[PDB]
């Protein structure tokens, strides 16, 4: 029921569109912006804050502030990518229970999908003020490299924003349906090659004419899930901060504030080296020695920075060959080069890109829009709103498991079209384990591994031929769904995982509470604004009441009200809700009061 | 030639849209934005600013940043409106040597087309990047409610910057035909009610169907050319100054950096509370005293924001009132009330609007790009790319001349259809002396004045009758052109003109030589960056030459290499250009020596 909204949840900034009647559109949120930093933050006054809010006091609450939370999604604490962001990151990221990467918030241990929920509620929010009736199902972007767990992690986040996810849409695939959906973009291959905060995709996407519909069919996929805007941006910070260690002989590393706003200062500096030659890093007061106040000034050229993340960018090109390859195809048959993401803006990144492709990337196409337009489109195809579009996308990593010897085993091939089935006879009746992974790699330890598949034995019986027959689906979303069954008797057996990444049903279910609960504590935080506003109101009107009496009104009176007045100022000064409440009644009886007497 | 650009030339920010194919796009600038503030800035170092980069400095360089020239251009230093803004604005503001309003930077006296022109420059910049050939040919936007003077300095301002303006578009007829592209949006009346940063204009438009072509009619338009978003941050600006003055008892006003400081968290201020209900303008440190430095921490509700500027609102509505009596319409005969400009995101403003109109506005209309799409449409309708589209504008202001007893007597009454001509016989031979007005005031006084256009007389002659016939023609763009000749001769007039604003031929023609001398200025200015990036590189390279040569290099050669690249580093850090080079030269040679020293 409702309208299916598109959502690009990004790792720095989300956007959000719907389908108007056959018109994608972007919609602006509460702050007015077509995108909305992927940003929460916990005041220490216990108030929740989510996109532009968040990211304005970040500077002074480095700690309680969380970003880039899709860098942590789905994955293990242990996992070296996190342990690396461990010790970068502002604020706390421990291991949960069953190993998986969480953090801590004052006290409070918390999931990835728990956190990036408040982002897609304020999406949610988006479309239903704008729409003016709820909104309760969604199509939801990732990565189009996410793996198994990035995937489901990031469905159950939209469970416990209060969405149900009606497909999970890889985001270069959505990025081309946006640049498709014009009339006369049809019968091309495109590559789509998608740059972000966090995530790198490469897409090869084939769009054609078949029987009066247009088709997107995805031909390979590859990238790196934690290569991003994030990494330049450290790459810079290093920089900065080794040049003041040198200059200053002070390292800045273990001051938190100072850290935030070189963090902020250099995403700056980066950003203005997209189109200026040079910039300026200016912090005054970043510090102070036993000699006073020391301030950060250093001039980057556009070359400098250059030299600090080329490696990255050339990163980004391997993939590329990769996916070129697994298409089979050259650049030659690539008739469109698509940007996404706002660090595809780099000329550097152009530059290489336009230079590998032997060809200039198109122009026309919006880089922080077109994947949730994407989106958009695609609840409008499950809708059936949109007639004569289809799609047919990929898994972008082999799915294997760990046999004998510790090797990894494939079982379906990456690049495989989704949805997709692949079934295997795994015991005459014995027990099995299954383990389970993801990846290319040739020994199972290098491989991602999704857990151990258990299944108990089926017990010998007379004419009894048990055949255990396993059965791996790949779904529309790209998420793997193993289920088992006894080919001769039909009878469905029951699988237990083990060492599995993810939450549990009941986790869920609490955490779809607690999402509530904070909505609720949302409405109440509000209560003190709302009341200021009224007592804002109040002192207004009887001010012109003091003023419409002159001197019509006896001192007694008159310094009655003008105390009233005083009192009720100075409490909006504080921030004690009672005492604010108590001023106004009290005014209020002293407005009321003379007005009577002024009656008489 | 090429491309006809339409330039939404705007108080607070700008706009350029061009037709893609059949369709209208807004291009990104080199920033990677789509809109551009309208604001340039002159460094203490002799350099030139234009949009973000201008606006980013702008708090600590108050009397050469200059924004806002919207404001000024086509005005007169006397105006009530310009004197009260004279001790306003941080930048000074001059009466030119005709009495005109103009800025005077470092010594520098310009006129605020000049200004205005190098915001246009950039737009006409941002196209020619993303076409990749040059623009030269634009339409360009005014406010609805723009006088004489106003439309013909931004036309002036468009050939200072190089491009021939096809069409100057009011505001709201370009928001009109973006929004009335869309098929399926034909037969009906709308209301666009437009509040930027500077102006407001409202214009009632009819759009029908005639001939299987879609037309547009603007039927009345009005409005205020200085109510806008300015005067709302002064507003509350204004309330926090005096808070300040009780709270802290010092007056911020006597001080320009403080005010700049002020200016910003105002102006973001006002902008969160059009989403939250409460923000808090937190200066540390915005001045000092005896007692110390002082800081400014005041929470603004939204009901205090709201008492601070309804009435700037209610002055908004009472010419919605007008229009529709000019177009001898009711609200109940408007289809879609269409809100553009920044300043409709304020809650009052569309909750005075909706009840005005006693239906809610639309949701699908862009506030920001309407009127650059707009501007594009009209481009293409020019060039006759875009069909079955046609429009039909009128002049907003009553043109008239002063006559006998001081009076003012109307000759082309406002809301009449554009282009008109209006011709009229003065003289039977006598010289004659004509004083034409703007404004529908009774009083030539209370009239916006267009200057004194004289005619000499004809001398008597035997069979000569001479009927000196002027007249007054309005052109496509709203721009009065007069003319005179001998009915009796056919021969033409020469008319003088005096006591007119604005630019003549002269001034003209060397402020766009001035407008190419600043762009060879700013090229050349470059080059100090341009060598610091080239020496970085050398750096970068030099200093693999030394770590490749490991310890086959020699005492004395280390210690050479060694110091001519501590010389460049220092140098770089330096602002001397001359240095630089030298010491990249002495660098260069040092390689080269070495290399040659290596090879033996
Ligand atoms: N002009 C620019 N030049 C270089 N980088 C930029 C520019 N503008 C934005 N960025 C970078 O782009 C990144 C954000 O891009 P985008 O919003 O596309 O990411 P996202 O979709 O949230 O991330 P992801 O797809 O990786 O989850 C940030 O790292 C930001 O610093
Ligand atoms: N969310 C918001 N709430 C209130 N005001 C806003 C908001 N966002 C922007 N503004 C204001 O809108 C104004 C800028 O609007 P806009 O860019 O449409 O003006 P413009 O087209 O440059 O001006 P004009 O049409 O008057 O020449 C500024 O005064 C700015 O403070
Ligand atoms: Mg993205
Ligand atoms: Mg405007």
């Amino acid at each position: 029921s409702g309208k299916i909204i598109g959502i690009d949840l990004g790792t720095t900034n989300s956007c959000v569109a719907i389908m108007d009647g056959t018109t994608p559109r972007v919609l602006e949120n509460a702050e007015g912006d077509r995108t909305t930093p992927s940003i929460i933050a916990y005041t220490q006054d216990g108030e929740t804050l989510v996109g532009q809010p968040a990211k304005r006091q970040a500077v002074t609450n480095p700690q309680n502030t969380l970003f880039a939370i899709k860098r942590l999604i789905g994955r293990r604490f242990q996992d070296e990518e996190v342990q690396r962001d461990v010790s970068i990151m502002p604020f706390k990221i421990i291991a949960a229970d069953n190993g998986d990467a969480w953090v801590e918030v004052k006290g409070q241990k918390m999931a990835p999908p728990q956190i990036s929920a408040e982002v897609l509620k304020k999406m949610k929010k988006t479309a239903e003020d704008y729409l003016g009736e709820p909104v309760t199902e969604a199509v939801i972007t990732v990565p189009a490299y996410f793996n198994d767990a990035q995937r489901q992690a990031t469905k159950d986040a939209g469970r416990i924003a209060g969405l149900e996810v009606k497909r999970i849409i890889n985001e270069p695939t959505a990025a081309a349906l946006a640049y498709g959906l014009d009339k006369g973009t049809g019968n091309r291959t495109i590559a789509v090659y998608d740059l972000g905060g966090g995530a790198f995709d490469i897409s090869i996407i084939e769009i054609d004419e078949v029987d009066g519909e247009k088709t997107f069919e995805v031909l390979a996929t590859n990238g790196d899930t934690h290569l991003g805007g994030e990494d330049f941006d450290s790459r810079l910070i290093n920089y900065l901060v080794e040049e003041f260690k040198k200059d200053q002989g002070i390292d800045l590393r273990n001051d938190p504030l100072a850290m935030q706003r070189l963090k902020e200062a250099a995403e700056k500096a980066k950003i203005e080296l997209s189109s200026a030659q040079q910039t300026d890093v200016n912090l005054p007061y970043i510090t102070a020695d036993a000699t006073g106040p020391k301030h950060m000034n250093i001039k980057v050229t556009r070359a400098k920075l250059e030299s600090l993340v080329e490696d990255l960018v050339n990163r980004s090109i391997e993939p590329l060959k990769v996916a070129l390859q697994d298409a089979g195809l050259s650049v030659s048959d690539i008739d469109d080069v698509i940007l996404v993401g706002g660090q595809t803006r780099m000329p550097m990144v152009q530059k290489k890109v336009a230079e590998f492709f032997g060809k200039e990337p198109r122009k026309d196409v919006n880089p922080d829009e077109a994947v949730a337009i994407g989106a958009a489109v695609q609840g409008g195809v499950l809708t059936g709103d949109v007639k004569d579009v289809l799609l047919l996308d990929v898994t972008p990593l082999s799915l294997g498991i760990e046999t004998m010897g510790g090797v990894m085993t494939t079982l379906i091939a990456k690049n495989t079209t989704i949805p997709t089935k692949h079934s295997q006879v795994f015991s005459m009746g014995g027990a099995v384990t299954i383990h389970v992974l993801q990846g290319e790699r040739k020994r199972a330890a290098d491989n991602k591994s999704l857990g151990q598949f258990n299944l108990d034995g089926i017990n010998p019986a007379p004419r009894g031929m048990p055949q255990i027959e396993v059965t791996f689906d790949i779904d529309a979303d790209g998420i793997l769904h193993v289920s088992a069954k006894d080919k001769n008797s039909g009878k469905e057996q029951k699988i237990t995982i083990k060492a599995s990444s993810g939450l549990n049903e009941d986790e869920i279910q609490k955490m779809v509470r607690d999402a509530e609960a904070n909505a609720e504590a949302d409405r109440k935080f509000e209560e003190l604004v709302q009341t200021r506003n009224q007592g804002d109101h109040l002192l207004h009107s009887t001010r012109k009441q003091v003023e419409e009496a002159g001197d019509k009104l006896p001192a007694d009176d008159k310094t009655a009200i003008e105390s009233a007045l005083t009192a009720l100022e100075t409490a909006l000064k504080g921030e004690d809700k009672a005492a604010i409440e108590a001023k106004m009644q009290e005014l209020a009886q002293v407005s009321q009061k003379l007005m009577e007497i002024a009656q008489q």
